[PDB]
């Protein structure tokens, strides 16, 4: 074993892995079959990937790391084209043969801004910190085959010396060589970058008419739709910020709409569609080429992290959340591991846990978000299920952050973040939240195979809020004609 631990993929994950493990005396390789600078998607920053992010830099005390979650940090330490601001998450909901109103949108803001993420350099940036500790990193290798035993993992190369290591971490897609080699709802997705992408308050309704307490250019846009949905994720709307791109991606649910033709041809259908969606993109142009997307955990020696185990659908972002804290849980355990000279399965089984949890968690979120997208008031009251969870849980990881702060102690920390009930769903730690998201989806999962009017449903998940109210945050998630819900 010349290493201690090989990451396949040099991405965040892989470099954030990396950095950390090096930082705390591991010798590291960091291979991946392509190159930096590179395109990448999942972009927008979260309240919980914010915190995640500072717990891993304070956890490891890599203060760069904690760079990346503060927007304006990223501009003066990554660079001025890296990043766009995101006051919130947006959803502005649709239907073919309707005129769209500005009143079917919903709009929470957040107490402080997050990132919009342009990953070629945010991703350079986390490499740099990787290598700077100590890290080795090759790029343009292809794995040819993985040799897996009970002393290490032997890594074969095209055109170079085989490279052992006592542990193997896959951070990269799906279908890399160590998920090939080893033994709910339907999409596929479309996205871009775009220059000349206008933003929703000159192309659609100016904010005098939304009444919004965020401009929707500042926010994670979400155009919402039965079949599917389209995101428009700025990088040019802020000041500070130099970057001129827009990120623009489309998904479809399979089941109500198969895409047929060549990316251009199936965006301009959607315009077309919803002619409201397409007052964006009159004077746009791509920037690149559109990309199509169509579509255990451990063992002894090895670790798939969350996105090399399956797909996890960007609707609500969950996929740097899910990554973040996999490699928080991981980092630690892996240590172990190399200082005690221990290496079984047994050791890493929360880390498969939280995975398995998240992924699903997710699965169903999304799953019954699909159909809520039949309707607008169904929307409406269905995200506040989503936002009660997601804001129970930032609210937790604060917490965490804040005890990890003022105590110092990383032994405590790792503990506190094992001994949450629910590791993985979106409230951490919340069984009253939890009773409401199963039941949530019980409600949404009886309403579509029983075909059931949206009103009854729409109704039933209100009641549910209701019952339920005084558990969750004082945010008046019952109120639905507030459609902006306020910190
Ligand atoms: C699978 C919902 Hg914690
Ligand atoms: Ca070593
Ligand atoms: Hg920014
Ligand atoms: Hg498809
Ligand atoms: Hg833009
Ligand atoms: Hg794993
Ligand atoms: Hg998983
Ligand atoms: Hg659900
Ligand atoms: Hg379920």
């Amino acid at each position: 074993n010349q290493y201690d631990v090989i990451i396949i993929g040099s991405g965040i994950a892989g470099a954030l892995t990396g950095a950390v493990l090096a930082k705390s005396g591991l010798n590291v390789l960091i291979l991946d079959s392509a190159q930096h600078p590179r395109f990448s998607v999942g972009e927008a920053a979260t309240p919980e990937s914010g915190f995640l992010l500072r717990l891993l830099s304070k956890r490891f005390d890599i203060p760069e790391i904690a760079y990346l979650s503060h927007p304006d940090k990223i501009i003066q330490h990554v660079g001025s084209s890296a990043c766009g601001i995101k006051l919130g998450f947006s959803f502005a909901w649709h239907q073919e043969n309707a005129p769209s109103s500005p009143d079917h949108l919903v709009a929470p803001p957040l107490k402080v801004p997050e990132a919009h993420l342009f990953r070629q350099d945010i991703d350079y940036f986390a490499l740099m910190i990787a290598l700077k500790h100590g890290a080795e990193s090759r790029q343009n290798i292809k794995i040819e085959s993985i040799s897996l035993n009970d002393d290490g993992v032997e890594v074969a190369l095209s055109n170079a010396a085989p490279v052992k290591a006592a542990f193997i971490i896959d951070a990269a897609a799906q279908g890399s060589p160590l998920s090939r080699q080893l033994g709910a709802t339907d999409t596929c997705s479309f996205f871009t970058h775009m220059l000349n992408v206008k933003s929703y308050e000159d192309a659609l309704a100016p904010l005098s008419r939304t009444r919004s307490p965020i401009e929707l250019f500042k926010s994670t846009l979400h155009h919402i739709f039965e079949e599917g949905w389209l995101w428009v994720i700025p990088f040019n709307n802020h000041p500070q910020g130099t970057n001129q791109l827009c990120s623009i991606g489309f998904q479809f649910n399979n089941a109500k709409y198969r895409p047929t033709e060549a990316p251009e041809i199936e965006f301009r259908k959607l315009l077309k569609k919803y002619p409201a969606i397409g007052e964006h993109f009159k004077d746009a142009v791509n920037a690149r080429e559109w990309i199509y997307a169509p579509r255990q955990n451990v063992g002894d020696r090895f670790c798939l992290l969350p996105q090399a185990t399956g797909f996890i659908d960007p609707l609500f972002s969950r996929g740097l959340i899910t990554t973040f804290e996999s490699i928080l849980r991981l980092a630690p355990k892996v240590l172990d591991a190399a200082r005690s000279n221990r290496w079984q399965r047994e050791q890493f089984i929360e880390v498969e846990r939280h995975c398995l949890n998240a992924v699903a968690t997710n699965d169903q979120l999304v799953s019954c978000s699909y159909e809520a997208f039949s309707d607008f008031h169904l929307w409406n009251v269905w995200h506040r299920v989503w936002l009660s969870g997601s804001n129970l849980g930032s609210a937790f990881l604060q917490k965490l952050l804040h005890d990890l702060e003022h105590s110092g102690d990383a032994r405590q920390f790792d503990a506190a973040l094992e001994a949450v009930r629910f590791p993985g769903c979106l409230s951490l730690d919340s069984p009253a939240y939890e009773s409401l998201f199963r039941q949530s989806c019980q409600v949404m999962q009886q309403a579509r195979e029983q075909a059931r009017p949206v009103a009854e449903t729409a109704n039933a998940l209100h009641e549910l809020i209701k019952e339920h109210e005084a558990e969750l945050l004082p945010l008046g998630y019952s109120r639905i004609s507030n459609r902006f819900i306020l910190k």
